């Protein structure tokens, strides 16, 4: 039962605030070591938000997987909390973007293969992220991939990872396992070139528009010279316009794996 | 409940043996990635086996934290088994012990304090761990601490890690919150010394023995010369012969942390 992750009052020690963001906001914290809360900042929760707290924590509960990032617990006093570890360095976002680390070939297959274990776990209990984007991924003590669904904005931007199927929505609910796989497939195209798809284009709002009609698609030409064949077509494969030819996260997974064991 | 983490028959790859032990036998193995499968080795196991399986299930459920080994499902057939997270490297008792690395005095304090983290959230969950000793404290990857019972056998032994009341036992259960800081004072003098108590003594049931009267305690004269004193004085509160004069782990990882805190 659900209770058996509360963390009764008192024993969590608040510090430093992190970010507000869609999901609530993030502190570090103490609590037999060091800890993330992300608290529901909010005076009377609603009863939807009172059930979206529910259900963030109903999913959480379900994974354990070394590339999940781990839930610890919950509060609902003093207010609404999700408790995690507590991942140190930042994300796989700020490692690409917006810093002076140029990472390996290796380590670049290495961050893949984290990633697909991740994605074929999650894939494999029914989990739809929905939100994979390389600022979704962590890179804790810059090793180990931490997926989760942290809500905190960059230093949409997002529609960047949206397959053509989600931007044009012609049915109520256009996301599938399919559509995660479309997005790791931008965050492949952001390791093996080390930017944001169509970077050369200024209005999201035609970015929007071509990636949904099948006018638009990553620039693949930009690979990195010593990026491996084999990953620049499972990258196509996975960026594949029609949803249904996409690759399943087992076959990503078992063709990743295969390329990092090559290289020793 | 429980079949919320049954992993289905045919998912997992069981590859190379590592050993038989105490609570079974383990392997490396694929699902999702790197696992480690704990095989109840045994063609019809009893009702006893099937509850003590069932037990270890139902406390590794309770467990989600960054310095207790992972629980990730088990199960019921081809056999009995328990699925972990794989962890590279090896032991604390492998490396102080039967090898050339010699840790800085920062990262003894780290693998102190990492470890003392995991034990203060299972006693925070009531939960008394009985075998903690170097040999089931795992250095993941040679940095994270994972703390399981592995019940593999070194490269009883064990009596090194017991407090005198264990030995004695005038009592049914002599197990205790304080005989689990007892053997957490024998991992910080392996630690600060490098060496195992009672070298000089050939004779392992006279240290039984002794230890059980209170005539032999370990010599803390041969710590390091840069261990900090207030770690020999914690090592040594935590070695009390009387139960109840050895500190409670919130205390013990408070002041480690202050330790580990000072060395910047
Ligand atoms: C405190 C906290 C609480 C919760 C979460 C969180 O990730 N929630 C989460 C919600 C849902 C899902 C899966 N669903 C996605 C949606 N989808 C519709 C259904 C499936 C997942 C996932 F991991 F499974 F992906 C995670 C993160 C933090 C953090 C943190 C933290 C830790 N270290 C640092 C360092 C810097 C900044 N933050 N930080
Ligand atoms: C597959 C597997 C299954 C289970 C366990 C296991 O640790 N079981 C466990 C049982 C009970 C308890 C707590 N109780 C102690 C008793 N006490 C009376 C009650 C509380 C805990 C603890 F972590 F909480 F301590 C753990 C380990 C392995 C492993 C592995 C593995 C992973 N990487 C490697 C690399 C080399 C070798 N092995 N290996
Ligand atoms: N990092
Ligand atoms: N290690």
């Amino acid at each position: 039962k659900m209770d058996d992750w509360e963390i009764p009052d008192g024993q969590i020690t608040v510090g430093q605030r992190i970010g507000s963001g869609s999901f609530g906001t993030v502190y570090k914290g103490k609590w037999h070591g060091d800890v993330a809360v992300k608290m529901l900042n909010v005076t009377a929760p609603t009863p939807q938000q009172l059930q979206a707290f529910k259900n963030e924590v109903g999913v959480l509960r379900k994974t354990r997987h070394v590339n999940i990032l781990l839930f610890m617990g919950y509060s609902t006093k003093p207010q609404l909390a999700i408790v995690t570890q507590w991942c140190e360095g930042s994300s796989l976002y700020h490692h690409l973007h917006a810093s002076e680390t140029k990472f390996e070939m290796k380590k670049l297959i290495d961050i893949a293969r984290q990633t697909a274990r991740g994605m074929d776990y999650l894939h494999a209990k029914s989990i739809i992220h929905r939100d994979l984007k390389s600022n979704n991924i962590f890179l804790h003590e810059d090793n180990t991939v931490k997926i989760g669904d942290f809500g905190l904005a960059t230093e949409s931007g997002s529609i960047l990872w949206m397959a053509p199927e989600v931007i044009r929505m012609q049915d109520s609910n256009p996301y599938s396992f399919q559509s995660d796989v479309y997005a790791f497939g931008i965050v492949l195209y952001e390791l093996m070139t080390g930017q944001l798809p169509y970077s050369n284009i200024n209005n999201r709002d035609q970015i929007i528009e071509m990636v949904g009609r099948g006018s638009l698609s990553p620039d693949l030409s930009k690979v990195r010279s010593n990026c491996p064949k084999r990953m620049k077509r499972l990258m196509a494969e996975c960026l594949k316009k029609k949803r249904d030819e996409r690759p399943s996260f087992p076959r990503i997974l078992a063709e990743i794996e295969e390329l990092a064991r090559e290289l020793s």
